[PDB]
């Protein structure tokens, strides 16, 4: 199965943090050791990268900031003073509107001023997709435990809606206004054929995708996390989309289970997600550090015990628990949304962490197959478990 | 332009070795930093692993060194002591050979305790190629500058052959030896399908790709490098496609080139080269460190000469130099060989670095752009110069 | 006694080394962890920055280099390839003359593009210096070994014409053509006073100081080194130059003792330079990591010895053999130039190391005192000396 | 078997080195990541401290300098001044003799106060030896390969004439006297008892060891290394005991095996060994990182062929030239001193590595085990052999 890149996975996930249910708004990722340590979302107060500051102050050092768009002058200033590695960002509209201008423009230059004179990286890191990369999103996403459990109680029409929705938001249609933009924000390389055609189609390509996935967990009839008050669905279809998108990172052959640790602080902060923040996230994998042939990637189909997968894959959620970037407090609500159900070895980890609410897809709940079971789920106690379903009331 | 990987480059350089003109000869690549630091051949005295270690002792900290065949014991166990990171190899019949059985099978369990007891990570990492890669190095085959100089003055029957001598030598055809090989040599997860018919499609593809570009500088008719003395001709061209196998790393989106320095030594020498020992590689490429659009792409099509990628792209002989894992000895014979010919801001690096011998394509010799011009090259003193063409004797 | 900062030492350095005795001739300073591993300067063939990239490689990671002009693209995109941290330089005409111009402002364009998309940082490092240090720098250029042996046997008039020739080589003296060279070299910040005014003093009281240090060791009468073939008297006085100018970095409260170690290669260079390349510096000094009050400052006029300074100081020469960058060659000529008469703990250690000349101050030769005492100069046998004097013949 | 600490080997070694045939003569080890980089004496012009000044620059950075006496303090600054870790010393008379006095006290109050002021640790490190590791000392040599030639064709008379003139060299039978030295050299915690007692004891101990080591390799009557010239049988004994010591830091459960490696330079050095200068060194020892469990240390006895230690062993030559300080110069005559005869896996190694000349044993010359043999020693070719045996002339 293809695999979706680094880079891409930290585009897709700040411009999907720009549409986190709450001068232009944008989503920001904060990656250090290639592991998110930060998921934001600017505010009607403050933008992105202030807030960023703000959470992290000089923990900044050495990370790689992913923003939905270009950021201002005064936070970039913030952000290379705090130490940061690289700051990537999508090239459209940037965070100070280009469409709306002499002040857009001196803030451009201002900013192209910082870029040449830091050791700070500010560049366009997406990556085009494999060919088959949003055929294969597309299959796994109409074949997903939440559109499946709508199905079993449309997906393509939301999938177009979703399309046309984000292609205004995060797309400049106009080809003369997207050069002009990107002349403006200094880069002006990717202004001419086939670099400019290039940029276009790689951007509409990661937007397919972000539709796809955000299409994959839907607001379709009364049908949300429901079965200790629950989040608001909105908050919720967004985390699992967050997690829906990781899943796509997956080492595994043949299924990819991504898995988010947010939880919400007792004050209000500064960021745009509200009291809620971010923890940990992961997808399955292998042991950090593992080549392709290093562990067996056969699954139960393998004559062999010894030779299966099974016993050698780290899980979603243990690796979201693993390399989590802040602690789990016992007052505070915390949650974690899981694509397929938890394993038997995942629920005590999340008991014993201390997560208090589960939002995961309930497909695989109750099987027992010889090296996996879902038994422990159904039978959980002191942790609220919230499943896709029709609203029960 | 598709690119090959660092992975794959290395993995072909180190078969490549393994057919340096003159138990199972290796031939092996060391790479520090992502950049090689040595290229050995097994000799009939001493093993690949044996002579790496005499020739770099404690510098083998930290390097991954890429094997044609899996390393013996008494290899592995040095290499290891010395300290190096990975040991890439191909899955062919190991160092000691497996189709000759009872000291063979000792060796390759010592092999496997010895690996599964050390920190050095023994693995395979031959990756698969993009589906237009061995297209795209067959169209840039035909189209080299030696090729086309046999043209002016048959590429796909020397293809041919060579695609059967090097699937002899690299290949194991029989399905069953191939699965009995990988038993042996600890590989049991690459021993069924998928993974098995994968591995094996995989080798294939870089051993077609491996034929084609030792086509494009074939042993065709009185073809070789002519007008101190000349290296012989089988060295001459085993160097040059070492050349070409890196002009396919190219950061640049129209043409690769790339260059191999290696330089001949005054007394006798432990490895299977002789005394001609590797002194640098490189490639087109833009400074280390930049992103895509960093640096522009555009040739000289663009209306502007600021834009043009002519002014900061590192040529091939640039990096070789820079790059340089030993020093040019004024009183040894030292050789450049470059796919293309040195242009005129690299001639004359080549004339202060004390290259005696300059072997090259001269295709593009008297041509002068705007940005780029090979005045230098035909006029050039001191230094010994050989192009592809028939022997003019 | 003022201090020379390190990042001027290197400025005056490189504007001296521009002046080697043998597009515009620059000097190139190349200091690794505050210390100088490379002399260099520009040739008839190869600019400063391509002979420090042929003569270093990749050993230039994490290197500062102080060019006495700004270098051109094709040495910048070199340099930074190489993985520089530093470029300073000084900010007059730079390597393309903009004095002569279409191509000159293209290549500097060039070079503010590469400038602003690497992480390498483009400066202009020199500083003021304290009121005092001009004063002071004149006032021990009248005291030294030089100057004071052609008196016993004019200072001021070969001052006035070093600097007069200097502020002619170095300094941009019409005010709108220093303008319009910093307008193009991307120093606009700098072309408003009172940062015009400010940049211009600067490198006027720079130029001053390395006018008063080059006329320190005079081209007067026929005074020169004398009393195994001697070097040519140019090349003497500008090595001897070097070390004044390292003088002045001293520790010492009283006296300041600067050593440069040179060597002539047996083969061709590509370095402006010539056979000769640059091997050591030093000057006297605590041991490193001293703090101001780690050590006694007191002379001998200290009534205890214990807290006497002698028995704690570095001497020039042993910090020169110290932090050397190159290996003492036997085969080759070895030269060291001090300031002052190697004293009888310098002698034996310039001896052992293998160099074949000193080149030295005659003032102290023979004194005896209770520390530090000069009797092994005059009677040592194996190297060769030369001391300031009138040509015997 | 026991095991000879590291930093008593370093302290045995420069002990030794102090005896190595040619104010008070001092050895030194140089040592850097637990691996001997130096080996040095003190010369009639210089001291061992400046010697390997001149010989490593700042080279010797974090290193750790064992010296057989306490250096002065011309050579502790400049020691310091290059950046040393530790500088550990045998608490007997130091360099300058405090048993001729005024100047010998007041250096040893500057070397206190350098000591104080600076990050380098100075320090004595000897250790107690375990109380079976003299017995075992002496069990083996008289068992070595040496000794025991000797006697097919005294060993005690040799051991008590060298303990005694060890004990006369190395060690203050006074006790008074010793208390004044450790006084004055700032060791007045060790004046006390049990500390003083203690110290003394360990001392003597050590140099009841190195005598034991040294008399397994006697003057004794005309036997020697013979069968291109041969070296001084001194300095030929000097490097066997070398050798033998080294053969006690052995992972082996059963049998110890040193080499050293050392080679002539064409020109006369500063140091107090003349021309000849340590390239490396060894024991048999498994690869470096591994545990107690990691391999199997079973000797031919074990039935199962992939549990003996044979595979897994680095052999004392091996682990000479993997961690060689210095490369072996063609031109130069190379020897390498080994303990016992070396083996099948070892002699094409030497050979390749370019060594002129073996000095061993040759107790197992033709023996041939199933997984070690000594075939290829007898019929070596182009490498010189001298083995230990009467004068044949
Ligand atoms: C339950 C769970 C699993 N994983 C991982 C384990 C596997 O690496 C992969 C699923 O792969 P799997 O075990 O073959 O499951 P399938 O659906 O393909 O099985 P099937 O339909 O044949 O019964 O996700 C995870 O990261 N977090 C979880 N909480
Ligand atoms: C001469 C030379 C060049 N290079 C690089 C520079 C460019 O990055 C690329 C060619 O790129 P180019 O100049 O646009 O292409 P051509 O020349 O084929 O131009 P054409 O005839 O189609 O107009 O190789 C190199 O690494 N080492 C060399 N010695
Ligand atoms: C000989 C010599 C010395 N030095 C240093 C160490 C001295 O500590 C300092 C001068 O310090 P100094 O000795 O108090 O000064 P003077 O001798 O001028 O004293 P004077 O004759 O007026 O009483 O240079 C040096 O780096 N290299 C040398 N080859
Ligand atoms: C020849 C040789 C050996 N070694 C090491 C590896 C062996 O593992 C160990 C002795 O271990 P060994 O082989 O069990 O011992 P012996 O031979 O004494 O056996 P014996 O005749 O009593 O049965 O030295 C070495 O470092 N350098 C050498 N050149
Ligand atoms: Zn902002
Ligand atoms: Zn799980
Ligand atoms: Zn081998
Ligand atoms: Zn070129
Ligand atoms: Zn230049
Ligand atoms: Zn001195
Ligand atoms: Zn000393
Ligand atoms: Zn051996």
């Amino acid at each position: 199965i293809p695999r979706l890149s680094k880079v891409n996975l930290f585009t897709l996930l700040s411009l999907w943090m720009e549409l986190f249910p709450a001068v232009k708004r944008t989503g920001l990722v904060v990656v250090k050791n290639m592991k998110i340590v930060g998921l934001h979302c600017s505010s009607e107060d403050l933008h992105a990268g202030q807030i960023a500051l703000i959470k992290h102050g000089s923990r900044l050092k050495n990370c790689d900031l992913y923003f939905s768009r270009k950021p201002c002058s005064a936070c970039l200033k913030m952000i290379v003073n705090a130490g940061v590695n690289r700051i990537s960002y999508w090239p459209a509209d940037p965070e100070i509107s280009l469409l709306t201008s002499e002040d857009a423009k001196l803030d451009a230059k201002a900013v192209e001023r910082l870029k040449s004179n830091s050791r700070a990286h500010v560049c366009v890191l997406l990556q085009p997709l494999v060919c088959y990369m949003v055929q294969f999103v597309e299959e796994t996403s109409y074949k997903c435990d939440f559109i499946q459990k709508i199905t079993k109680t449309f997906y393509y029409e939301c999938k177009q809606e979703r399309i046309k929705e984000y292609e205004m938001l995060f797309l400049v249609s106009n080809e003369e206004m997207h050069k002009q933009i990107l002349m403006t924000i200094g880069l002006e390389n990717l202004c001419e054929n086939p670099y400019f055609s290039n940029l276009r189609q790689n951007m509409k390509d990661l937007i397919l995708l972000l539709a796809t996935v955000a299409s994959s967990v839907p607001n379709f009839k009364h049908f949300g996390f429901y079965r200790n008050q629950s989040l608001p669905q909105e908050i919720a279809r967004h985390c699992m989309v967050q997690a829906r998108l990781l899943a796509y990172r997956t080492e595994d052959h043949k299924t990819g289970v991504g898995a988010v640790i947010w939880a919400e602080g007792k004050s209000r902060s500064c960021d745009g997600t509200g009291a809620m923040y971010f923890v940990g996230c992961g997808y399955n994998a292998f042991p950090v550090g593992s080549e392709y042939a290093d562990f067996p990637h056969m699954d139960d189909k393998q004559k062999d015990r010894e030779i299966r997968k099974f016993r050698y894959i780290i899980h979603a959620a243990q690796n979201a628990l693993t390399f989590r970037c802040q602690e789990i407090k016992p007052e505070e609500r915390s949650m974690i949304f899981v694509t397929k159900c938890p394993c038997d070895e995942c629920v005590p980890l999340i008991k014993g962490a201390g997560i208090k609410q589960i939002y995961a897809g309930d497909v695989d709940v109750g099987k027992k197959k010889a090296d996996i079971s879902y038994m422990r789920f159904g039978e959980l106690e002191g942790v609220s478990k919230f499943t896709w379903q029709l609203n029960p009331s």
